[PDB]
C-alpha cells in the first residue's frame, strides 16, 4: 500500500485559493490505464498526463523500465474529494509522486513544492507564490522547491516567512527529483 | 446477506443520511459498474476506495488478478435518490473488501470517512445528522474519523449513550470493526 | 410470453401498463437498453442484470452466460419517456425468462424496486399504476410488500377486482410470475 | 431493390417518403446511423437489427453477422431533421435484404413501430404518411394493424388508389415487401 | 509531371457550403499504415462528417470493383481533412468529392486536373441533387475550373447561371457515382478494359 | 524522446510566442494532445501527424512507427487558452524532430497552417506574432509564402532584427529548422 503508493505535497490552486495538498499515486499491476480523481479541474487533469509522459520518455535514465506503462495502473488522487482544484502548478508535485511510485524511492518528509512541468522538463513559474509560501508556513513546511523564474516573487513575502523556509529555486525536472527524494534517481 | 452490504453515513438530497451500499463481484473480464443515482464526488471515492483495495490485495488474502478475473458493481438504493460527497469512502471500501472475500460485514455496525489511496481516514461534516440517521436505523456500532471525535461534543448525550463509536485513524482498523472474521 | 413482461412504471403520460422486452441473442456480453429510457430506469436494468449473474447457477442459467449472450432491454412504445426504479423486478423477471426460456404468465403485471440482494422495495404512484392494470384488463399484481398500506388509497371497487401478491424478494416475484417452476 | 425501403415517418417537414438505405460490408461488427436521424428513430434501428439477430438463423442469414460485418444505415436527404419509431418496420425490412440479397419491392411503402417480439405497433400522422405515398406514385402501403381504424379520417379518393395491407408482425411484412420469400 | 501528379492523389476540389458562403472546398485526403481508423477534420458540420462517412461505406461496398482489397483496406487509417481549418463547412454537398477523394488515396488514382464537383451522395451510388447551385458555380468560375461535374436533377437549375458562366465551365451532369469516378480520375476506375473492334 | 519548437500562435492571453512540446514514447498507437487547446488547433496537431505519417519513410522513419510508440503533443503555457491553425508546422517539426532525434533550431521560430499535402497556408496576425518573436529574442522566424504582402505593415526595428524566411512547403520548413 503505502509502498505502491507515492505522496508528495504540492502547493497549487484551490477553489479557496492556493493551499497545501497532497498528491497520491498509486502504481499497481495492470495495462495501462490512467485514473486521476479529486474535483480536479481540466488544466489540472493535463498537468497530471504532462508529468507522466515526462515519466515515460526519461524511464530508462530513472531506472524504470521503458515499457512499464504496459504492465501497469496508475492512479493519482489529490484530496480532500469534494474540494474543487485546478492550474498547473502541481505539476512537478505528480511528476515526483510518480517517479516515487515506480522507483520505490520514498519522498522526504519536510518538503513541498510548487510549478508547472513541460514534457521537455523545465519548471515554469506560476502564479500566487505568496498565498502559497504562507500556506506552507503554516503548515510547518521547511523546504519549498520552486521555479527559477518566480525567484523575483519572493521580494513580496514576509520576511519572516523567507527566514523560516528553506527555499530552492529550480530550473529543472532532475533538480527537483535530487531535491524531493530519498535516495538519488 | 451481509457479504458486500455495507451501511454508510454520507450525503443525501433527503438530508445527510443512512446508505445501504450493495456490491456485487462475479467472474467477468475486470469492469466496474457503480450505480444509485451517485454524484461525481461519490463516484471517485468508489475510484479510490478500489485502489485501495487493489494496492493492498495480497494483504488482504485477495487474488491480485480480480481487477481482470471480476466484474464489480456498486448499486446504492434507493436507485432514484441523489447521493454525494466523500464520506462513503470507507464504506465502498469495507464493501469491495467483503465482496471479493466473501468476509461478511458484522450486523448493526456504521461508518463514516473520506478515504485516501494511503488509506487514511480523513473527517466529513454534517456527524449530527449522519449518527441521528444511526440512531433512528438501529445502529449500534459507529466508526467515524478521528479528526471528527470534537465534533461529538455538539451531540445530544441521548444519542452519545446508544452508540458504540470508534474514531479511527486509518482503513486497516475498519476492517478490523467491521468485518467478521 | 418469453422475454416480455408486463410492468407498472412511470412514463410521461404518468405510471402506466408497460411491457418490458428482452432479447438474449448470441454475442459477447454486451448491453442495450432503448425505449426512451431516463438514466434512473437504466440504472435499474442494471441492476435487474447484476441479480441475475450473482445467482445464475441457482436460476438454472449457465453461469457463464454473460461472455456468450448480448442483451437488449427494450419499452414500447419507442417515443414516450419512460423512467425511475418501479420496472425492476419486471426486468429482472424478464431476463430470467429470456435466459431459461421460461414463458412469462400474460395475467400478471408487476411494479417494485429491485436491490442487488433481490430485496423488492417499495414505489411511488400506486395508484395510478394499479388503475392501469385493472384498465388493461389485468388480473394478477404483484407489488412490493411495503406498499400494502398504500392500497387503502385506492377505490376498493378497483382493488377488490384485482388479485394482489405483496412480495419482499425477487424469488417470490419468479415464483409468481414464470409459468413453469424456476 | 436490395437494402432500399420506401418508408413513412416523421421529417421536419412532416409525414413523409423516406427512403432507407443499409449497406452490409464485411467488417467486424461496427454499426454506424446517418442521415440527421433524432434519438428515437436511433433507437428504432436498434431494435429492428435485434429482431434480425433473434430470427438470423430462420432468415437464412448466419449468426455470427453482427461479428462478420459493418452495417450503415442511411436515410437521404442527408440534411433533413428525421425522427420517430415509424421507420422500424422498414428499418428492419432493408437489414433483412442488405443481410441476404433479397431485393425489395420498389412498389411497397411501409410504415409501423417494431418491438423485439416482432410485432407492428400503430403510429401517428398516417393521414399525412398516405398522402405522401399517394403523391409519391405508391401503390401498396403496409400500415400497422391497429391503424385500420385511422384509415376513416383520409380522404376515399386517396384510399381508393392504395392497396393498404394492415400487419401484426414483421414476418407479415417481409412477405409481402421482399421480392423472394425470405 | 511525377510530382504534379502525386499531389493530386486524394485531392478534390468540391463546391459546398461555407461560412463563407456556397463556396469551394480543398478536399484532402491521407492513407497511412494503420488498423482501420477514419479521421476527419477542418471545422467539418454535423450533416458534412455524415456525407463523409456514406461516402466511405460507398467506396467499402465497392471495393471488388474498385479493386481496393479488404487485406490494405483495414490495414489502412484514412484522414480527410478540408482547409482552411478554421473554415466552418456543412452541409451534404460535397458527398461525391469526398468519395471521389477517397477513391483516389486508396487506389493512388490521380484526380484529373481543374475539375471541381457538387452532389449529395446516397448509398446506393445516386447523386441527389443540391441547394445554391448558382453560387457554387459562381464560385468554381471564379476559381478558374474548367470542368464542374453536377448532379442530373440540378440542370434545370441552370437556367438562372448567366450564358458566360455556361460558356466558361465544362458542365457534366451525373446521375450516379460511377460516372464522377470515371470523369473525374486519370485512370479508369471500375472494370478491366477490354478492346474490341468490329 | 521529446521535441520541442518555437510556434508563433494565437493565445487568448500573454504573447503568441509558444513552446510546442511532442513526445514519443513507446506505446500502441495513441494521440494525446493538451495545452488549454481549442478544436481548431487540436485538428491542426491531427493534420501535422498524418503529414509526418505519410511521409515516414522519406524522413527516415519507420512507416509503422505508430504501432509502437505513443505520441503526447503538449503547448504551454498549460492554462492559456489558445487556438488557431498556425503552430502547425511547429507540431510537423516537433513531431519530425522527436521521431528522427534531430534537434531543432533554438533560435528559430515558425507560424503557419499545414496541409495533408504539406504546403503552408498563410495566417492571421502576422503582426503580434512577429512582435512576439522580437520581444522573446528569436533570430530567425519562418512564415507562409503568402504571408510576404503583410510585412509591409510590420514595424522597421522589428523587420530589421528579425531574420523573416518565408516559405511553401513543409520541406523547407524541415531543412531550415532541423540541426542536422
Amino acid at each position: 500500500n503505502e509502498n505502491r503508493v507515492g505522496q508528495v505535497t504540492g502547493l497549487a490552486w484551490t477553489e479557496v485559493g492556493g493551499d497545501l495538498l497532497t498528491i497520491e499515486t498509486a502504481c499497481v499491476p495492470g495495462k495501462g490505464k490512467l485514473t486521476y480523481t479529486g474535483s480536479l479541474g481540466e488544466v489540472m487533469q493535463e498537468s497530471i498526463q504532462a508529468a507522466l509522459t515526462v515519466v515515460r520518455a526519461r524511464a530508462e535514465k530513472l531506472g524504470i523500465n521503458p515499457d512499464f506503462y504496459e504492465k501497469r495502473d496508475i492512479h493519482v488522487h489529490v484530496p480532500e474529494g469534494a474540494t474543487p482544484k485546478d492550474g498547473p502548478a502541481a505539476g512537478i508535485a505528480m511528476c515526483t509522486a510518480l517517479v516515487s511510485c515506480l522507483t520505490g524511492n520514498p519522498v522526504r518528509a519536510d518538503v513541498a513544492m510548487t510549478g508547472e512541468i513541460t514534457l521537455r522538463g523545465q519548471v515554469l513559474p506560476i502564479g500566487g507564490l505568496k498565498e502559497k509560501l504562507l500556506a506552507a508556513h503554516r503548515g510547518g513546511i521547511k523546504t519549498v522547491l520552486i521555479p527559477f523564474e518566480n525567484k523575483r516573487d519572493l521580494e513580496e513575502i514576509p520576511d519572516n516567512v523567507i527566514a523560516d523556509l528553506d527555499i530552492h529555486p529550480v530550473k529543472r525536472i532532475e533538480e527537483v527529483l535530487t531535491l524531493a527524494l530519498q535516495n538519488e534517481p
